[PDB]
C-alpha cells in the first residue's frame, strides 16, 4: 500500500506554530512525499518560491534516514492558470520543450518523479493531456537508459463526474501514469448557497440530486472507465471547509451567507487546518452524517465540515476493501504536524490514522 503526502511550499510563511518546513516531516510516515508546486517558464519547469532549492534540499535529505522514501515534484496547482497548461500542451513544439526540461531538473534537485496537477483540462484539452502524459512518459523511459532509476510520473485528477467526462481520457492516461491521485474532496463548498460536506464517503439516501458527489461514486466510476485499481490512490483531506450560517438552522439544507471566517494561522476564508479545527472544537456542537460517515461542527454562526480520525480510518478501510493502490493526503502541513493542538500527544494524527489502517490486514 502507498501513502502519498503533499507538502506545500507556502506553509513556511504561516505565523507562529503554523510555520511548517520540510524537516517537520516524519521520514517514515508516508511512502511518497510530493512538493507543491513547481512553475513553468519559457515552457520549462522552474522553481516557484525564492527558497525552493533550499527547501527541496531539506525535503530530499529525509531520504538519508529512510532510503525507501520516494519524493516527487508537482507542476501546476490551483493558483496556476489552466489556460497556461493549455497553451503548452497543444503546441507540440512547446510541449516537447517542457518535456525535455523536466528530467535534468528533477535529477539535479534529487526528485524521483514528476506529478502533474493540471486543474482542470477542458473539453478542448482531453486530446492533449493524453499526449502530454504519453510523451512525458516516453521521455522518462528513454532517460532511464543512462543507467539511473526510472523517474515516476503521476497525476492529480478531478473526482467530479462531469469534469472527468469533459477532459480526461482515463483508459489512455492510466497505461502511462505510475499512479493516479483522485481528488475526492472538493465536492460541496465551491461557493454554494446551502450547507454541505466536501468529502463525504457515501451518497446517503438524504438529499440526492447530486448523486455523483462522494468518494464511493467517483471511485466506482474511475474503475468503470478503465483505470486499474492497482493504479488508483484515493485522496483524503486534512482540512475542513467552513461556512458562515445565515440562520440558526444547523442541519442539512441550512442557508449560507458565504465562506467561514479565516483560521488564525491559515488565514484564508473557507478553509481551516485540522489543527485549527482541533482548537475550534472546544465549545462547539459536533454532529456526524451517519449516511456519508463524515462529521461537522457548529459554534456561533460558524459551520464546519471536516474529517476526524474515525472518518479517515473509515475511508482507509474502504480503499482497502476495493483493492486500491493506496491513499493520498492533502496536506501534511494542515495536519497537526507539531502534534500539540489536538490532545493526545501524537504528531500527525490524521495521516497516522490512515497509515495504521493501511498497515493492518
Ligand atoms: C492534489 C492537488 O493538486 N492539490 C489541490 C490544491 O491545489 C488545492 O488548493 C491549494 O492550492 C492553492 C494554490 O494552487 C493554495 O493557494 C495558496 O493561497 C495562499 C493564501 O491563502 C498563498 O499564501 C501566500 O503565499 C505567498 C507565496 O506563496 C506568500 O507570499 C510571500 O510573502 C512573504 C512575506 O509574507 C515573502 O517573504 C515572500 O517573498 C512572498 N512572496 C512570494 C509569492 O514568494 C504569502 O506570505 C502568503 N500569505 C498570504 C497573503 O496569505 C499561497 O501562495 C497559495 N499557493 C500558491 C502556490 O500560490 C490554496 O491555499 C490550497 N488550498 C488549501 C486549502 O490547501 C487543494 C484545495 O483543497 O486541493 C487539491 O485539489
Ligand atoms: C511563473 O512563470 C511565469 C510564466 O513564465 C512568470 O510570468 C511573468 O513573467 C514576466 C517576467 O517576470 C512578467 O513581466 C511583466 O511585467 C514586466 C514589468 O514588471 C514587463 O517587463 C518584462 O518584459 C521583458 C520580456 O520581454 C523582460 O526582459 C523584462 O526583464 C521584464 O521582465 C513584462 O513585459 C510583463 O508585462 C509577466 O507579467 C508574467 N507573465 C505571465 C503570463 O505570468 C511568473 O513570474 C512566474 N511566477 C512565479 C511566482 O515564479
Amino acid at each position: 500500500y502507498k501513502l502519498i503526502c503533499y507538502y506545500t511550499s507556502w506553509s513556511q510563511y504561516r505565523e507562529g506554530d503554523g510555520s511548517c518546513f520540510p524537516d517537520a516531516i516524519d521520514p517514515f510516515l508516508c511512502t511518497h512525499v510530493i512538493y507543491s508546486f513547481a512553475n513553468i517558464s519559457n515552457n520549462e519547469i522552474d522553481t516557484w518560491e525564492w527558497n525552493d532549492v533550499t527547501l527541496y534540499d531539506t525535503l530530499n535529505t529525509l531520504k538519508n534516514r529512510n532510503p525507501k522514501l520516494k519524493t516527487l515534484l508537482s507542476v501546476g496547482g490551483w493558483n496556476f492558470g489552466p489556460e497556461r497548461f493549455s497553451a503548452i500542451a497543444s503546441k507540440t513544439q512547446s510541449r516537447r520543450t517542457f518535456i525535455k526540461s523536466v528530467p535534468p531538473f528533477l535529477r539535479t534537485h534529487g526528485f524521483d518523479g514528476l506529478d502533474l496537477a493540471w486543474l482542470y483540462p477542458g473539453r478542448r484539452d482531453k486530446r492533449h493531456l493524453t499526449t502530454l502524459v504519453k510523451e512525458m512518459k516516453a521521455e522518462f523511459i528513454r532517460e532511464a537508459q543512462a543507467g539511473t532509476e526510472q523517474l515516476l510520473l503521476s497525476a492529480a485528477v478531478s473526482a467530479g463526474k462531469i469534469a472527468i467526462d469533459r477532459g480526461y481520457d482515463i483508459a489512455q492516461i492510466s497505461r502511462h501514469l505510475d499512479f493516479i491521485s483522485l481528488l475526492t474532496y472538493d465536492f460541496h463548498g465551491a461557493w454554494r448557497q446551502t450547507v454541505g460536506h466536501h468529502s463525504p464517503l457515501f451518497a446517503g439516501n438524504e438529499d440526492a440530486s447530486s448523486r455523483f458527489s462522494n468518494a464511493d461514486y467517483a471511485v466506482s466510476y474511475m474503475l468503470r472507465l478503465g483505470a486499474p485499481a492497482n493504479k488508483l490512490v484515493m485522496g483524503i483531506p486534512t482540512f475542513g471547509r467552513s461556512f458562515t450560517l445565515a440562520s440558526s438552522k444547523t442541519d442539512v439544507g441550512a442557508p449560507v451567507s458565504g465562506p467561514g471566517v479565516p483560521g488564525r494561522f491559515t488565514k484564508e476564508k473557507g478553509i481551516l487546518a485540522y489543527y485549527e479545527i482541533c482548537d475550534f472544537l472546544h465549545g462547539a456542537t459536533t454532529h456526524r452524517f451517519r449516511d456519508q460517515q463524515v462529521p461537522y461542527a457548529t459554534k456561533g454562526n460558524q459551520w464546519v465540515a471536516y474529517d476526524d480520525q474515525e472518518s479517515v480510518k473509515n475511508k482507509a478501510r474502504y480503499l482497502k476493501n476495493r483493492q486500491l493502490a493506496g491513499a493520498m493526503v492533502w496536506a501534511l502541513d494542515l495536519d497537526d504536524f507539531r502534534g500539540t493542538f489536538c490532545g493526545q500527544n501524537l504528531t500527525f494524527p490524521l495521516t497516522s490514522a490512515v497509515k495504521d489502517v493501511l498497515a493492518e490486514v
